[PDB]
């Protein structure tokens, strides 16, 4: 599914993401916006290393989920990458929380650095009641 902006904001808040490991909801929203356009079924194949990015947060199969077809991969979220393509984002949120429990935090998503870091991200939660 493609979330509407404020629908996603409230969904993420109910799943405990506001301030998780210090990350504001608006940062999670900025991440989802620029990774997938709020699209839970999005996939991106990376021909350079044979990995695939999955779901609304475009979490990568080399380290975080298992899709069986990524060489030399691990599965730190202990999920099938299929779980990151559901309309219900609970599993994707659990995996995103696992990602940011590692040292880089939200910087683990390279695109967050380019699109959200040191930027005014509040527009993404304006009017959503969060
Ligand atoms: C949290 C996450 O999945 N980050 C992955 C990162 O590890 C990978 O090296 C980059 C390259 O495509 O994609 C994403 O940023």
């Amino acid at each position: 599914k493609v979330f509407e902006r404020c629908e996603l904001a409230r969904t993420l808040k109910r799943l405990g993401m506001d301030g998780y490991r210090g990350i504001s909801l608006a940062n999670w929203m900025c991440l989802a916006k620029w990774e997938s356009g709020y699209n839970t079924r999005a996939t991106n194949y990376n021909a350079g290393d044979r990995s695939t990015d999955y779901g609304i947060f475009q979490i990568n199969s080399r380290y975080w989920c298992n899709d069986g077809k990524t060489p030399g991969a691990v599965n730190a979220c202990h999920l099938s990458c299929s779980a990151l393509l559901q309309d219900n984002i609970a599993d994707a949120v659990a995996c995103a929380k696992r990602v940011v429990r590692d040292p880089q935090g939200i910087r683990a998503w390279v695109a967050w650095r380019n699109r959200c870091q040191n930027r005014d991200v509040r527009q993404y939660v304006q009017g959503c009641g969060v």
